[PDB]
């Protein structure tokens, strides 16, 4: 099978790298990293989210393996003394598959995105006023710092901060959730996040500045003559090669509560 | 069809339901209130509640319907003045039905609830400690006033005081939130919502004292040694007589934001 | 000097209690628990509130001293190890003091009441519901589960599990926290904590139920035919005897950040 | 005496503003921009913090008056139907004077800035890591969107939407809020608002990145090499002539629950 390996960049994760692609040397392996049909990434969360927007045209054709040379990661969920064990398995193949849903972002002036994580839309330059828009119907006008939409694996990130909550990645959902946002006499939003689930349309509507920054996982670029952030779940799913169990719950523990 | 009334017991409601009856005498339609197929709540959506439990052992045979002689309710949701229209369209038969999701509560000392809002478990004298176990895996353990379980549509209601999500119906999960709990070097929780999907078991076990107040949707009663509180979502639905379009994200609009 | 000590009740603290009694008979110290002018408290927390209501009645008399031999306390906040040096200190005078703020608590039916952390007003059966009285003028008709008003030390207790600012206990102060506040089309409350200066008087005042539980730290009575709950910040204080700095904002670093 | 009235600059407000005018021409009254020892912002809250920078070098000599063309402002909280009675009693002068508190901003490489509302330190490019330093110990680490510090009247604005209390503006305080902080196995901040008497020193130092976005009320301006960034209660107080009584709470009230 074909596979790549991507690395965070230091000591530890390079060496590491080097390492597993000797262990499949020794198997019927190719490394090729134009059509891998397993990508490895070693570092933390960052490097996940690196490795799977590099071949984001790729995800139905690719298995992801993330090992966490750091912490325990969420993406990055396996330790590098089971890297060996991993060559093997790998090169067998007939593992199990698990897919988590995706987050797809539409910017009309159209360009899409998808997310692993979230998207997130705020002000530029001044203050930050949109209309939120839900399958068609004016939810409310929104002024204040910025809005986040997470997917089920985001949730324990930007999201978590911002008061969110932890969804279970078997959940094809999307979750929106106020960053400071104004509440007097003249503005009015709902406080609470939102859960949406498949085929709900959340737009973001600008009331007066056309010009926002907007985060699509680590990328986050200004967008000039914008009309519209459109957001839904895709119909696309990132595939992960299914090691052991390492329940979803037991990795919020993990991280979380104590480990 | 077989078909009942309830009122909330106040004039506007008791008259309603008088006239509501006068005009379902002038259809093929039976006033029967121990084996109803449609049955109607007239007040607010505590009314609503009232009648779901009164026959939540015909759930699969009744079509629910809510009218609020109050304000706009999320499940009493359709005004007085359609009274009529609703006569009509109810002894014709051949509306559609829409479903949500419910939540099931067993206390083990069995008894099990339905819960079409949510089951809360609080202190009854004393602290309130217990472990919180997912799926057979300790996940945390607790101590502060209490734990509130949600439905989705329930998550307008006590969750979202809690600073719960608000999670659209159609999505199949239970979302836990947390009461007033103590974080510092002794003890620790997750802080965010949890959000769980079908066939998740969430478990509370108690630490040391084993009297709680458990309540389920209205209904709080205090149960004396319990050993365990378990809670899933439901393999049985509440059924509603789909009327016309009214979305429960316009409700939830309607109902904060403004009207 | 007249001094006395209170036990947790556990063997370190009794035996802890029995040694520093032995290292007071070696200097001239009277152990009297009518009159004492220094009361140590060896416990926890917990056992100092204990000690803090045992003898509210010549608060203006007694200097305090906390000894944990468990976990650090905020007012319990010096270790066993030092007990053999806080005895000679203790017995030469001279050190000095410094003072925390109180509350006072006034339930009409009157009855006053004074906390060290706080007064809290819950539902006793049904809904909470309570106009909101700040100087006389209505604030906000409160419904929900319950109101928390809050001493400067007491911000780090039950204040903070309710989203509660931790306030420097030299402000002369009081915060107002709410307990799962209701906010729909019918019920409007400001939602954010509120800190009140000295004369300030913030008054409860019940709409149908008059029965509630009302706690005064870890007090709590049944109160029947209430008819207002007043708060303010006391004109009395508590002494603690100040044995070396060990500063506020080290404490809160030291109980929930790290140590 | 001297006097110079500022207008949010619609018709409005000008109009008013020269209405004004000519009603002091009908008194003992000089039009003088340069030295006023009375300044009438006529517009909103913004327009108020505007007069407010323009004269903060004269603070000590100068009463200020705000009038609200629009909806009810903290400052601006005077309706334009009053204002031939402002310019009567403008005139004799004999009125009262309250005085609000300040926060003061130190940016060391020095620059020194006050503050009526706010400050916040925001990350500019990239991730914000701050070591928070309070009275010369280190408190936390702090890794997440950016922190504000507020003063009383300011804690009804951008602290509101933080989470952060409502402080009496007789209270001598300031209050620290966090935006969307991150806590995990690596990152632990206190959570909760933080507030601070007089003489208590905030000090937030740099831990990669030496470049941040800070603001002070509206002004916000990118600053390079910075090496520190202080807060403290300034020893500067705002005056403002005190026409009549409208209470703190009344004006809470009025901006957040009814009028
Ligand atoms: N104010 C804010 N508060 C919270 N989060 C904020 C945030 N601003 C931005 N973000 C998040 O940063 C992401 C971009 O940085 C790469 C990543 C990531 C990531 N993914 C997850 C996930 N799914 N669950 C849990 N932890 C995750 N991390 C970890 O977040 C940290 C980096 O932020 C590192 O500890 C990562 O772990 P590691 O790389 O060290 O292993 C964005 O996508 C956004 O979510
Ligand atoms: N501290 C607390 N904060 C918030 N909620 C709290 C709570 N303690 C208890 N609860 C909730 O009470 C329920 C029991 O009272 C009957 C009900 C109900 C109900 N259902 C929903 C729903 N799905 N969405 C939105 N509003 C709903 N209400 C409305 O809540 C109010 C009554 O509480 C009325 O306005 C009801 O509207 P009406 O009857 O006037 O039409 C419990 O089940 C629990 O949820
Ligand atoms: N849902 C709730 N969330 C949070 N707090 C809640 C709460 N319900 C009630 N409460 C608080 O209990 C108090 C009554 O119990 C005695 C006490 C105390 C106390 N004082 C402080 C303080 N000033 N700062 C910080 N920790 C403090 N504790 C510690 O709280 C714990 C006991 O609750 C123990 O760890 C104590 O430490 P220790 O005894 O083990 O040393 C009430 O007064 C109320 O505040
Ligand atoms: N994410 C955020 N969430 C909340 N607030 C945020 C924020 N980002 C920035 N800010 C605040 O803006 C200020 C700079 O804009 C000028 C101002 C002001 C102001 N002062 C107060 C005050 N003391 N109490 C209550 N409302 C106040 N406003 C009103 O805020 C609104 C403008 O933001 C207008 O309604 C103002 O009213 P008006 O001008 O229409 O009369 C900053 O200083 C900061 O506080």
């Amino acid at each position: 099978m074909k596979y790549m390996i991507t690395s965070k960049g230091d000591e530890k994760s390079d060496l590491l790298r080097l390492n597993m692609i000797a262990g499949f040397g020794e198997y019927d392996m190719e490394y090729d990293d134009v059509e891998p049909e397993i990508v490895i990434s070693i570092g933390g969360d960052g490097t996940f989210l690196s490795a799977f927007h590099q071949y984001e045209e790729r995800l139905d054709e690719i298995a992801f393996i993330g090992i966490h040379t750091g912490h325990l990661g969420f993406y990055a969920d396996w330790r590098p003394a089971e890297a060996d064990k991993l060559v093997k398995l790998l090169a067998k193949g007939e593992y199990q598959k698990v897919s988590y849903p995706l987050l797809k972002t539409t910017v009309k002036y159209e360009a899409t995105y998808l997310a692993l994580n979230e998207s997130t839309v705020k002000s530029s330059g001044g203050p930050f006023v949109v209309d939120v828009v839900i399958n068609d119907i004016h939810f409310e006008r929104f002024r204040g710092d910025g809005l986040c939409m997470s997917t089920p694996s985001g949730t324990t990130a930007y999201n978590k901060s911002l008061g969110g909550a932890l969804m279970h990645p078997s959940i094809e959902a999307m979750q929106l959730t106020e960053m400071a946002s104004i509440n007097n006499r003249v503005y009015r939003t709902i406080g609470s996040p939102l859960v949406f689930p498949k085929h709900h349309v959340v737009s973001l509507q600008p009331v007066n500045d056309k010009d926002f920054q907007i985060s699509v996982d680590h990328l986050s670029i200004l967008h000039r003559d914008v009309q519209e952030i459109r957001y839904e779940v895709s119909a696309k799913k990132i595939h992960f090669a299914r090691f052991r169990s390492f329940p979803f719950w037991r990795r919020v523990h993990d991280s979380f509560i104590e480990d």
